[PDB]
């Protein structure tokens, strides 16, 4: 996707509709990632991350309606940061897991930056907390993923 | 308790004992927190967080056994950072939930920062990897906790 610096070129509605889409993408992503793991430890963490992304959409769908009554969310054809697609193939090597975990955190790291900036391009303290919440959850997924990352890489199990 | 700065006043084993002690009291702290919540959502977050940190104790006890074979764990009277006590009282207001979550992220704050130092205050890559893993996991619990705290502010306020 496009760099975080260019959110200034999009309107607040498109940025919100962008978040919703992104949030739906991560959701199915994490859903499909965990589906293909066979690792009694990682699959759990990933599943719990899918739920969190589930609620993020609910909250974003709500806010959007609040800021835009009677409107139908129109997902922009452009996005910021990497856009993860649901894994269809199978994980042959441990290396594949790495590849997906490295990109996942790469998407979470940018998603946090996205909400921090969105916190600024928004007023009314209640909506600021909301964006703040989303940024914290996203950063949280960063460390969670980073933790399991290093282990898989060194071929070590806890 | 004692500031992270004065970690040098103790040995590696004394510190590891502190770590174990902290993780023990933590686990039982969250167990009581969730127990008392009546909020089918936060009790959920607080419960997943309690489970995640259940393996921390056994993980540390293993390391202490790996660097000090045969020697029983020793717990120093002093301790770094806030010492979370188990919640036995009934939560009457949201402020009470606020306080307890605020202290929890504080404790997670000092904990990750603790495992960051212990990481450097120890040699052998495999061992520093456990510290790093523990620190990132704690760092992640810290952000998750602040998100909650963040969204719990919308509850009351003025």
């Amino acid at each position: 996707g496009l760099p975080i610096e260019k959110m200034a070129d999009f309107s607040l509605e498109e940025l919100l509709g962008m978040a919703i889409k992104a949030e739906i993408g991560a959701r199915e992503f994490y859903k499909s990632l965990a589906e293909k793991i066979k690792i009694e430890a990682l699959k759990e963490k990933i599943n719990w991350l899918a739920e969190e992304e589930k609620k993020h959409e609910a909250l974003l769908r709500k806010l959007y309606s609040q800021m835009f009554p009677g409107k139908e969310v129109v997902f922009p054809k452009e996005h910021i940061g990497p856009e993860l697609q649901p894994v269809a193939r199978e994980l042959e090597k441990v290396q594949d897991i790495i590849d997906l975990i490295r990109w996942a955190m790469k998407a979470e790291e940018i998603a946090a930056e996205f909400y921090l900036k969105l916190e600024e391009m928004v007023k009314e303290e209640e909506k600021k907390r909301l964006m703040r919440y989303l940024a914290d959850m996203e950063r949280g997924h960063y460390y969670t993923l980073r933790a399991e990352y290093e282990l898989l890489l060194n071929w070590e199990m806890y």
